[PDB]
Parts: C-alpha cells; sequence; structure tokens
C-alpha cells in the first residue's frame, strides 16, 4: 500500500499552487515550482516551507534535479524563456535559458548536456557554454506527436524524439517507430534495451515489437531510480495536466501492480533517491475544480 505519510499546501498564499516536485538532494527537502513561476524548498515531513526563489514569470510546469545537487532544470507555461538551468550552489542563480524548449531534461549518465524540446525538433546543449550542439529533425521519418518529449537513453548515446531513434555521435535519426497514436512520443526503459512508445513496447536491438500494455495509452511515464516500478498518469485531453489516476507496473516484466485513484485531479509525482517515498500533487476539492488550491501529498511506498 501507499501510506499517507504527510500533506501540505503553500505557505502564505490563499490559494495553492504547488505544480510540479521533484526530490532535493538532501533528505527530507522537496523542491516544488509554483503556478506563478517560483522555486519552493519544503521540508517534506513537517510541511515547512525553507526557501523560494523567482524563476519564471508564468507557471512552472516541470523541473529536474541533477544528481550531484549543483544544478536545477525548469520548463514553464507562457514564459519567455521556456526553460532554464540554474544553479544551487552558493548563489540561485540563472546560469542558462532555452529560449524556444517548452521542456527540458539533462543527460543521463553524465550530466553534461541537456536536451529540450520545441513541438516535434530536439535540441541539444552544452551545459557548460550553453551552446546548442544540435538539432535533430527529421521531415521524411516524422511522426508529429502532438505531446512530443525528446530524451536521451541511459548511457547519453541515443536519443527518442517524435518515435525516431538517433545516433547522438553521427547526429542520424537511424530508425523510425510507426505511429499508433497521436500524442505519446516514448521513454527509454533503464534497462537500455526497451523502448516504451505509449503501449507498444519495442526491442531496441531488433526493432521488434516485445510487447502491448493497453493501460499505458496516453501515460506519461516515471520510474523509480532502483528501476523495478513504472508509474503512468492519463494525461487530459492553470489546467491539470493528468486525471484522478495513476498506475504501478512492475518494470521487469510490465505486470500491473496498482490502480491508485486520488479522486483529485494529478499535477505531478516523484520519488526520493532511495525509492522509500512519494510525493503527488493534487488539486483539492472535487474532480476538475476550477480552483487551483494544490496539496503535496508524501505517501510511504
Ligand atoms: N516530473 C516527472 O517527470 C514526472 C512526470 N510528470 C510530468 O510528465 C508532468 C508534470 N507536469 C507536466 C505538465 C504541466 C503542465 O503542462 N501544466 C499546465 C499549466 C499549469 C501547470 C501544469 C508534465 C508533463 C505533461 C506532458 C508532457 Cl508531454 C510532459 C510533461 F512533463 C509524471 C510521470 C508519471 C506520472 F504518473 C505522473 Cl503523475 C507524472
Amino acid at each position: 500500500a501507499f501510506r499517507p505519510i504527510s500533506v501540505f499546501r503553500e505557505a502564505n498564499e490563499d490559494e495553492s499552487g504547488f505544480t510540479c516536485c521533484a526530490f532535493s538532494a538532501r533528505e527530507r527537502f522537496l523542491m516544488l515550482g509554483t503556478c506563478t513561476g517560483q522555486l519552493k524548498l519544503y521540508n517534506v515531513f513537517s510541511g515547512q516551507e525553507e526557501a523560494s526563489y523567482n524563476c519564471h514569470n508564468s507557471a512552472i510546469t516541470h523541473l529536474e534535479p541533477s544528481r550531484d545537487g549543483s544544478l536545477l532544470l525548469t520548463s514553464a507555461t507562457w514564459s519567455q524563456p521556456l526553460s532554464a538551468l540554474w544553479g544551487m550552489k552558493s548563489v540561485f542563480d540563472m546560469k542558462h535559458s532555452f529560449t524556444e524548449d517548452h521542456y527540458v531534461e539533462f543527460s543521463k549518465h553524465s550530466q553534461d548536456r541537456v536536451i529540450g524540446t520545441k513541438g516535434d525538433i530536439a535540441h541539444i546543449y552544452d551545459i557548460q557554454t550553453g551552446n546548442k550542439l544540435l538539432t535533430l529533425f527529421n521531415p521524411d521519418l516524422a511522426n508529429n506527436y502532438k505531446r512530443n518529449c525528446a530524451t536521451f537513453n541511459p548511457t547519453d548515446d541515443l536519443v527518442l524524439n517524435d518515435g525516431v531513434l538517433w545516433d547522438v555521435r553521427s547526429a542520424q535519426a537511424i530508425h523510425k517507430f510507426d505511429k499508433f497514436n497521436m500524442n505519446i512520443s516514448g521513454v527509454f526503459h533503464p534497462n537500455g534495451l526497451e523502448v516504451i512508445i505509449n503501449t507498444e513496447i519495442w526491442d531496441l536491438r531488433t526493432f521488434h515489437l516485445l510487447h502491448t500494455v493497453p493501460a499505458l495509452d496516453q501515460c506519461r511515464v516515471v520510474f523509480n531510480h532502483t528501476g523495478t516500478v513504472m508509474y503512468g498518469a492519463m494525461l487530459q485531453a492553470m489546467k491539470s495536466p493528468f486525471g484522478s489516476s495513476f498506475r504501478t507496473f512492475n518494470a521487469t516484466d510490465y505486470k500491473p501492480i496498482a490502480t491508485i485513484d486520488v479522486k483529485r485531479n494529478i499535477f505531478d509525482l516523484c520519488t526520493d533517491t532511495k525509492d522509500c517515498y512519494l510525493a503527488v500533487i493534487e488539486n483539492q476539492g472535487s474532480m476538475d475544480a476550477l480552483n487551483m488550491d494544490t496539496v503535496c501529498r508524501l505517501y510511504e511506498v
């Protein structure tokens, strides 16, 4: 069971505007983005605010801390710039911005690059210089996914963009995965062997279809750090990205574990580095509430 541990809202706000979250390198502290563009650090057990930083002029949609704790990526809705990289050393400071990309991720093995997405286009940037190294787009192989997000594989050699597998070194598209849906572009399994594109699981060696998993339709997915569990939540067609439910799956065989309906719209979820806890941002009140008034709920896995 997910055992509820704590709940909290954004402090000194009439309406709570938490939108996204990620655990910090510090045990007990969660980073939360807000609908007015702030980044907050909270004690996840006591629900107390520790620090606040001004990041964007619009809602933070997504964020991602580097493992070493030194760097943070943020993305926003209708700001310019849409994404940015922040230093979390002495002074919280913007290192680089990514004017055109509405979503960004770090490289996975060595976190020296950022991959950004604009529509069906991937951009790869050097963290040090901020320089754009590669643009990845092939008009001949595009799938035109509506909710595309470009991503590196575990060893940083490959990129999946718009259902197309790219070799990063040669900057060549090596395979296009056929389109089976309008929206979801897919991710790499942390095992480095499989690609998960909506309901289709592809073998990365053969490009053969390994499994079909209907429950993953229209889902964003995230794995726990140890790569044993996969969380999925179905996108909706300051509105929540997701519905009221998320599902877990065994990462080794894609078998369903649990379906969790929180009966409230979900904005985000994340696990801690040790995969003990799950933090979920949920809107209070009722399904599809108009009022933006989110809480963070912490569960023990
Ligand atoms: N942090 C993570 O990576 C976890 C991940 N979060 C997001 O994917 C996410 C989390 N948030 C968003 C946007 C938020 C957004 O667009 N808005 C609209 C304006 C008001 C704020 C929310 C997204 C998101 C939506 C679409 C796209 Cl294609 C890209 C995305 F990143 C997740 C994985 C599995 C899950 F079960 C859950 Cl509940 C969450």
